[PDB]
């Protein structure tokens, strides 16, 4: 159930009859009161009819109007939130819907609301996946984070929120109801991890989080491996990332065994470089405090375990977080350098701000020992993703077409949505280097196709598929700055369906 | 009395018959020669008017023409000096003559020399105004900066300067001397440790400097405070621009206490970056060498107190230098860091650059102990105060407006001039953050008063005012590249009047 303040119900009752502080209606631009609010305008003997005549309410989407108490109501006020004139809505317009809802409920004193909008019809989406939007949605629209403020907001008085479904839907509602719960909460985690800064969301407390999860989740085993283990692995280019900073690096691994013994695992791969400097070849100075987010990949994947294990499904999963901090120093990895990685490949390091790739094909080297059916990457990997899909949409890179497929689709389930780019073997050359097996940076062009391409050289061996979340991971400026929790719902639907 | 090799005398005796290696006599540009000058021209029966009459010398301020032994004269040499055709000069013009008269002094073999200038006249200043600036401006030029140099110039001969002053005036001129000799020795130990080089000055040496000041001055108590005691008192944005450098950071305490015990003190805040890389937003290579003047500010608290030691004013002056030096390494503070401050209140680190304000705000929580009746902070804060004000004039910020006149009014008068900017509280929105209480830069706009929108946080409980002397601290390029000593006549001025 979700963990930060809120409880979700689903019911089958008259919204007409149904004691609750705020009860919160659909009205359509331009088209008739649909049938749970003709229902409740009939019980008041047409007070809702007589004031949308008066026209106040347009009814475009997210518009609202609140009113008091009502005739033969036992609803303390009524919210009534525009749908627009269309027959059904997108799942843009469904959210912005949702959301205008929370930021009303959200600075009422009631203690609860029921939202009576199984009217709606949302293209595509039936009860099931039209609740999993929801209450994603309103669950992930309570996120705050504010433990370094002295000042913090009053707390919400709203703790409940009531679901309305016909009796028909109700176990769809349920269902989607409580995987979105699980998604949320695992966002939420994502999201604090993602927004800690540097100097205390470091490797090795990355390492602390996941033996609290461990604590937390008893279907949890967790082990943390430090800079002598990994030597003794031979994970060259990960220790060379690592080398610069004090903070010692860490690959934390994460094992949940939901299924049979005889079933492969899926592995998730996560990049967490906790701060990017660059290194060496150092970055700019603007916006540089952005880099916190560059463990957005791990975070996914602490968020996607949390939500898997509070929804306990029946797989085997695998978290591997490759976790280092990229300083500048006298010790630092230098343009030029050549490392051996753990699959024993060599590889020429011509700019050490493109590190993310280092710690990863270490990581996907490790993933091998699990014979997985799966191995799913996901970092914050080039600022030219960013460029090619922008901010909403995460880009996608696989060696199997079949997994990229999967991927895809459950991003367009999630509204989470990624996008495919190719791997085609002409892209590889951007990679030769005259003096080692590999370059770690192509040039200028298709940055984030180079920086797959990489990646492929070290998951020949199993199905995987590389998520470049650079774009989706964050929000750069303004009041919402800050993680995004992207990519768990993605992530979290697929082994959904992997489950089934 | 002035330390730098320069004895200065006030005498009213009759320049005619003054026995002196070169008397110095002042000639105006088309307008007849003034009281002194035609005493001495018919002393020699007419002798420098009939030179001046030859035309060789126009009479532009600070043009000269150099006369040997003239009839019925003990001077050995004449110096004119053009004085313009106007009836009184500026501040900037009687600077100019004074330069001019010491240029062409310095490059004698006299050992001394007489200035009979008292017939001059300078707008809005009688004879104490005038003499404090012509004794500063001639000690000053004396400055002399050559330690790291194998070959050192000759040594001047000119080793006494007399000031002649009718009886009437004696007095205020010797006063007026005496103070401006005074500043001139704390402007030239302002001068020495801003111009030391950042692998001789970092802030264990200023420790040691202001323990040798001590062993000087009776009157003067020292403690200095290392990283244990730092942390102690829980000043963690002061620590945090340390951590990244080598070089321990110090928090220096000085306190004169020349006045009652029920009197409040005045506090100079001085900012002592010994040396500013910017840190990880490491600053470009270009000019980088004068960040070895981004202590400049607490060199000039260190000024200040040379010159109010040496004339025992009554007031109590308390000092709180806040050294550290700011480099990047695999420990240093990363954009995105939060740190809590001494005040309590928390700071995102947004630029590691903008460090100056980080040693500040702790300063000035810590001096809140002394319940002082006046808080100044110095410091070479923003190049956008270059931007606005240039590098003649000083910006000045502050809380409250009888202060800041305060201010002002000593500028004008020591011709070292600062310039009000405005502190309204719309600034301040620059500075929130949606993470921690204060962000430590504001956007490109009003970048000067955004850093006092942040140092004014942390002095509410007091009277306080704020220096950015950024573009007055020291001269960039040319033959004169190095350290002003500014703001020491400023603030010395200031102290004279609090003291009366
Ligand atoms: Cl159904
Ligand atoms: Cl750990
Ligand atoms: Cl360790
Ligand atoms: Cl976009
Ligand atoms: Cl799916
Ligand atoms: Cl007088
Ligand atoms: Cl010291
Ligand atoms: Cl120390
Ligand atoms: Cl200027
Ligand atoms: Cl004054
Ligand atoms: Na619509
Ligand atoms: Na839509
Ligand atoms: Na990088
Ligand atoms: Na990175
Ligand atoms: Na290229
Ligand atoms: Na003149
Ligand atoms: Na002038
Ligand atoms: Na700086
Ligand atoms: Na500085
Ligand atoms: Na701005």
């Amino acid at each position: 159930y979700f963990q930060g303040g809120m409880e979700f119900l689903v019911k089958s009752v008259r919204p007409e009859t149904l004691k609750t502080a705020t009860l919160v209606l659909a009205v359509g631009e331009g088209r008739k009161l649909g049938a749970s609010a003709k229902a409740v305008d009939d019980a008041t003997g047409g007070a809702i009819s007589a004031v949308l005549k008066r026209g106040d309410l347009a009814g475009k989407v997210g518009q609202t109007l609140l009113l008091q108490s009502l005739p033969n109501l036992k609803a303390e006020r009524v919210l009534l939130v525009g749908a627009g004139k269309e027959r059904e809505l997108g799942d843009r317009q469904y959210r912005k819907l949702a959301s205008a809802v929370l930021s009303t409920l959200k600075g009422l004193a009631g203690a609860d609301a029921a939202l009576a909008l199984g009217d709606l019809a949302v293209k595509g989406r039936g009860a099931h996946a039209k609740a999993r939007l929801l209450v994603e949605t309103l669950a992930d629209g309570l996120y705050v984070f504010d433990r370094y403020k002295s000042q913090k907001a009053e707390p919400l008085k709203l703790k409940k929120l009531t679901l309305l479904a016909d009796k028909a839907d109700s176990a769809a509602v349920e269902q989607g109801s409580k995987e979105a719960q699980a998604i949320a909460n695992g966002m939420a985690l994502t999201r604090d991890l993602g927004n800690l800064p540097p100097n205390v969301c470091h490797p090795t407390f990355l390492g602390e989080q996941a033996k609290g999860l461990a604590k937390e989740f008893k279907s949890l085993k967790v082990e943390v491996l430090d800079e002598k283990k990994l030597r003794e692995l031979g994970m060259g280019s990960f220790l060379a990332v690592a080398q610069g900073s004090d903070q010692p690096p860490r690959l934390i691994i994460l094992q949940y065994n939901g299924a049979k013994k005889d079933q492969a695992p899926h592995v998730l791969v996560g990049k967490g470089i906790t701060f990017d400097t660059g290194g060496i070849s150092l970055k700019p100075g603007l916006g540089m405090d952005e880099m916190k987010f560059d463990m957005c990949g791990a975070a996914s994947v602490f968020g996607t375990f949390r939500a898997v294990l509070e929804l306990q499904l029946p797989i085997n999963l695998v978290g591997l977080l490759a976790c280092a901090e990229n300083m500048p120093s006298g010790g630092a990895t230098r343009p030029g350098d050549i490392v051996t990685t753990m699959s024993g490949q060599t590889v020429e390091i011509l700019n050490t701000d493109a590190e993310g790739r280092l710690v990863l094909c270490d990581a996907l080297t490790y993933a091998e020992r699990f014979k997985p059916q799966s191995v799913i990457d996901i970092a914050t990997l080039t600022g030219a993703c960013i460029v090619a899909l922008g901010s909403n949409t995460s880009g996608l890179m696989g060696n199997n077409e079949a997994l990229v497929r999967q991927l895809l689709k459950a991003g367009e389930f999630a509204d989470d949505r990624a996008w495919q780019l190719p791997l085609f073997d002409e892209y590889q050359e951007q990679l030769d280097s005259p003096f080692a097996d590999i370059a770690n940076i192509g040039g200028p062009k298709a940055g984030t196709i180079t920086a797959g391409c990489f990646l492929s050289r070290f998951a020949k061996k199993y199905h995987w598929a590389h998520l470049d979340i650079a774009g989706t991971a964050w929000i750069s400026g303004g009041k919402d700055k800050g993680a995004t929790g992207r990519p768990v719902p993605l992530l979290t639907q697929y082994l959904l369906e992997r489950a089934k």
